[PDB]
């Protein structure tokens, strides 16, 4: 048995492994989003960069979860990673909506894990999530909502022109 | 009685306290304008920053009035501060029009106080207002008019696109 | 409905708006305290500076609450601001006691909101308060208690002399 | 009665004093461990330094607890400090095992205090512990487990040689 | 049809997508290897760092392949990523052998793609692989063989001690 | 038996262990004095700092004794540490008198050990004490006497005011 594990439930251990899978899946989704916007027939560089940077952020999240798993004496277990939900991602608003869906799903998983940690009286977990994950998600989701509002306002006017201007002047 | 007060009428003293209330009310209005434009469903950062900066400017004006009140030997008296006139502020032109209404009201209050000071033969007051308030108001109102003209020219063309471009390229 | 709001109760949203009002009221109270000590017939500069700095701190608190409200997808609503409870604030101990009453009231409002957030299973709110508000209040209240003890020890000896020495050597 | 105390239970106050005693006892234990490894007939400098540094860390923890006690308006009460459990500490693995026992005991005391604070609805305490104590303990216990694994792997091979190599190349 | 594609076969396009999957799978495998060596009951930091760095290198390879796919006018298509072949990776020699198996498999896939490109008379592909992938693989495989020889020589002597010394003095 | 011990009596060895206990007890006493003056209802920061610094000095003394014990080939033995003689320490003169009592007791223990070393013809011990302990004690006791004289002169005049002025202008 583990020489360091203390107050770390099998329930939380399993939930952390599942959350790693979710973060790696998110990273994969963002890899796909980024490279779609790099296509010569899409060609929105600021959008490609926005999603490639998020791919990296989600990988960092997964790594942080895995370091914590080992810090607590749990055992990292990896599962197959499902491919992203789409092969083509449409226009900038389509993609930004998909991103917000994805983050809200990650945020609910974090909230669910926090609730489990509170049920399990695991304050270290609760602190860990609050400190590195919950505020980052709220900030990111707010940024994405601001972006969606701007993109929608622009493409309601003139879609092609609006997409270009958002990419050039916001991203 | 005050050991320093000299040539400072009760009329001007009361009028200065009223003008402080007006400046604090203006500050409050600008706080509300700023945070409305920070909403995820409005999301015009340059507009939020424009009004938050004015909130600070109006607080500075109130503070300057209060320092002067004490310099002259008058007594600062504070009243309840009424909430801003609106909870939601519409589009950028709506908000800029409301700002100009608000500043013209502050400018008339300054002009009224200057007239009172002249009637009371109070040249220190007259100098104080001219030096720190009257030119600032004229400059600010000119800037706001220039902004309104630009915003109107833009949103007459294509409203969503125009609002975005003003926020990105002027503010 | 809000495109970003998630796990943010109407109860907490309303409570945050109420707490903003409380912080702005506190800011106003401190504005009044500060300028009272700037009067030529009170003339305690270090005391004026102490309270003017707190006025600014409480405004910053209100602004932080309002940024968070929008981050979560709630809607800032502003109410009339009641004037401070006094027009004149007595001696330095009187003023410091009033300050401690005021902070304890803000601290209880924070504790009450934290309890609501815990009842609503809102860990982001709980983290937000703990990180930016609860330790600041405990630190500030400790400083104020230390000051009150010192002022009381001094003015028990010789009131005028003691008030002067506190202002010159502590503030 | 205390002019600053607010939402700070007698239960938590007493528990904090007990935790101070535990941290000072731990500091004492580490003082003893350190100087044992400084003996000419033990002579493992990196091990002496490892434990002397922990002695200092635990004293810092006690000091932080005591500052917090006063910040909250509680009263520090000190008890006799029991001497460490051993006069001689064996080999490096013996000592590292004893260290892990000691830290797990401190970590359980922290967890117990956090639970009490949660029962008492004391979020400031909960934040304090999470921010300065709970992650430090988890990090330190992980480091100690890593060290124990390495020392065990080495001394299973050739005990004297392995002890030397750990001290020279890890510590 | 693509406005830029020229001399880029559907065969090579599909083979590039498959090679991306292989590189992402390799990255995943290295993530797992790295975190296994970070376990408190394995605790070989230099080994964890060696494999975590390779995880990053393989992700970079995948990204380079994907940039090239778009440069040529092909379409990135992503598939499910299978989990690594093991959940626990044994001792340092076990892990290094598994790494060499993995790289030889990547190198054969590169050789196979180069042969296809030569059959398809696609010199750009051939240059791309030679310039960014084929020499990197040969260098990395040589390093891994050197490491395996050293680890084997050490653990043939005294396994625990040898594993430690390799981690401390080579990695 | 010890491979280094030479001219180091069992009598001096035991006396050094006892003196370590005395220095650690003194350190503890100073910890208590310091935190008493940090209470919100005592609130004399310069006094808290004066005693917290002495706590650290006495710990350093204990550490120096323990390094010397091992240098000579003796064996450090630790005993239970009795809690300080008081839970509350009164006014600044009360506390300074208690400090002088405490230092005079440490100084007599040093003198007693020096006499023992001279009886045992142990010149290294005699040099050690003279070089690191005896002049430090004489300097510290002189400083404390100077402080007591000043505090007494001040609080004979007006106790609260005098206590404040000493803390602000001497400490």
């Amino acid at each position: 048995s583990s020489q360091i594990r203390q107050n770390y439930s099998t329930e939380v251990e399993a939930a952390v492994n599942r959350l790693v899978n979710l973060y790696l899946r998110a990273s994969y989704t963002y890899l796909s989003l980024g490279f779609y916007f790099d296509r010569d027939d899409v060609a929105l560089e600021g959008v490609c960069h926005f999603f490639r940077e998020l791919a990296e952020e989600k990988m960092e999240g997964a790594e942080r979860l895995l370091k914590m798993q080992n810090q607590r004496g749990g055992r990292a277990l990896f599962q197959d990673l499902q491919k992203p939900s789409q092969d083509e991602w449409g226009t900038t608003p389509d993609a930004m909506k998909a991103a917000i869906v994805l983050e809200k799903s990650l945020n609910q998983a974090l909230l669910d894990l926090h609730a489990l940690g509170s049920a399990q009286a695991d304050p270290h977990l609760c602190d860990f999530l609050e400190s590195h994950f919950l505020d980052e998600e709220v900030k990111l989701i707010k940024k994405m909502g601001d972006h969606l509002t701007n993109i929608q306002r622009l493409v309601g006017s003139q879609a092609g022109l609006g997409e270009y201007l958002f990419e050039r002047l916001t991203l």
